[PDB]
């Protein structure tokens, strides 16, 4: 109901790319405020598993993002008959294992190890599209995903710091590989010399530790992230919501912070 909706601030447009080996097939939702970009341009937010991110975006939240500093949104959606994916984001949203060649999804089984082509796209491909249909203000992007969408989020912090000023990772999936992603956050210091960003972080009370300790591996990576220079740490408790819920509440609380800087 949202994207065909004309009572909000916001109107919703789509801009489609396929990836470059031709697999998959996106479909980006921009929402541009009615509001007159700043000179240098709209802050961006960019949304992981985009079709369902503008499920959650309601309208309450959109005529207060309205606020004479108001981001464009980009849900990075599949461009598919049934709006998902799930080949595509596990090929997306995660790392690759550099252990071995079974690069296979240790859950689902599915081809895994696509999320340095996917930010390369982002870079050399979506941003280049977006950037055609309204200004952007370059220094002034958020990336958001949750669980896998999460887990990406942290792979372009951990390894590739410096392409968005704020990263946002609801529930992120910190099980997955047996907590392969703690690993690439060793480092992290040195690849931020010189750079500053800020992480967002979320998980419910209700939440297992894993699909198939709660809590413990987010709070002993809360407490080592606490201690890096040029990164800005806030962690969130969401009381009462389980793995489902906290897509939908991560985004209205993020949408609710203060504009990145
Ligand atoms: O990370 C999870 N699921 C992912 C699929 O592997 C996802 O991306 O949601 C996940 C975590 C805790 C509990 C769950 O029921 C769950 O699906
Ligand atoms: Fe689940």
């Amino acid at each position: 109901s949202l994207l065909q909706r004309q009572d909000l601030p916001y109107r919703f447009s789509a801009v489609d790319l396929d990836s470059v080996d031709g697999q998959r097939h996106y479909r980006l939702w921009l929402g541009r405020p009615l509001q007159a970009p700043p000179a240098a341009g709209y802050p961006v937010v960019w949304m992981l598993d985009g079709n369902a991110a503008v499920g959650a975006l309601d309208e309450s939240t959109l005529r207060r993002l309205a606020d004479g500093d108001a981001p464009l949104l980009v849900a990075i959606g599949y461009r598919t008959p049934l709006r998902i994916d799930r080949a595509g984001r596990t090929f997306d949203y995660t790392p690759a294992s550099p252990g071995q060649a079974d690069q296979r999804d240790p859950l689902n089984g599915l081809p895994s190890g696509g999320a340095d082509a996917f930010l390369d796209l982002l870079r050399d491909g979506m941003r280049p599209a977006v950037a055609a249909q309204a200004p952007l203000d370059t220094a002034r992007q958020t990336l958001w995903g949750h669980a896998y969408g999460g887990l990406l989020v942290l792979h372009a912090l951990f390894t590739r710091p410096g392409e968005f000023a704020r990263y946002a990772a609801a529930s992120p999936s910190l099980w997955w590989r047996d907590g392969a992603i703690l690993g690439e956050r060793a480092g992290l210091e040195q690849r931020l010399r010189g750079k500053r960003a800020e992480l967002l972080l979320w998980r419910g009370s209700a939440e297992p530790a894993s699909p198939r300790e709660p809590g413990q591996a987010m709070a002993r990576l809360v407490d080592d992230l606490r201690r890096v220079a040029g990164l800005t740490l806030d962690f969130q408790p969401l009381d009462g919501l389980g793995h489902g819920e906290t897509l939908g509440a991560s985004l209205r609380l993020l949408l609710a912070r203060p504009a990145v800087e």
